[PDB]
């Protein structure tokens, strides 16, 4: 058998809950002070849809300019998961930045990516809609989908699988 790596990289505005997420899917655990400037990577062996892949995950932190894996993450990337919180409008507003970013480095017209609203256990202060999130998704032509990584988390899991699911059905 060929098992094949999925390069998977998680960004979005700090405070989003990059890191919330990405512990949740590897740890089974939400963690709710994370050094907001740490960036780590996550490897493991997974089955999905009943087909074994290696998930390699990059969750980016901090300045590109100080960071020794972003470069060969955006660069080779196999797909992103775009992270807002519905609690800041601003990084809602900056998707596109990241998007516009990705589509720049992978030079092509589309590129494997899912645009995730976290935090929606927020009802206060939440500030972007469902349907604000959905209608941006629908704009881009990528999957939408509402996520929570605090505890009981959201669509974690959903999350990078149908990440994973998006690049096998390209
Ligand atoms: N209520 C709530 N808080 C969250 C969620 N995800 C992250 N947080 C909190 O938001 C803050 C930033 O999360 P973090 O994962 O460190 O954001 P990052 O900068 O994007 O890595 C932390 O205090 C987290 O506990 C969520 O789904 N719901
Ligand atoms: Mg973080």
């Amino acid at each position: 058998e060929n098992l094949p790596t999925y390069k998977l990289v998680v960004v979005g505005d700090g405070g989003v809950g990059k890191s919330a997420l990405t512990i949740q899917f590897f740890q089974k655990i939400f963690v709710d002070d994370y050094d907001p400037t740490i960036e780590d990577s996550y490897l493991k062996h997974t089955e999905i849809d009943n087909q074994w892949a290696i998930l390699d995950v990059l969750d980016t932190a901090g300045q590109e300019e100080f960071s020794a894996m972003r470069e060969q993450y955006m660069r080779t990337g196999d797909g992103f998961l775009i992270v807002y919180s519905v609690t800041d409008k601003a990084s809602f507003e900056h998707v596109d930045r990241f998007h516009q970013l990705i589509l720049r480095v992978k030079d092509r017209e589309s590129f494997p990516m899912i645009l995730v609203a976290n935090k929606v256990d927020l009802m206060h202060l939440r500030k972007v809609t469902r349907d604000q999130g959905k209608e941006m998704a629908t704009k881009y032509n990528i999957p939408y989908i509402e996520t929570s990584a605090k505890d009981p988390p959201l669509n974690v899991d959903k999350t990078f699988h149908d990440l994973v699911r998006v690049i096998r059905q390209q």
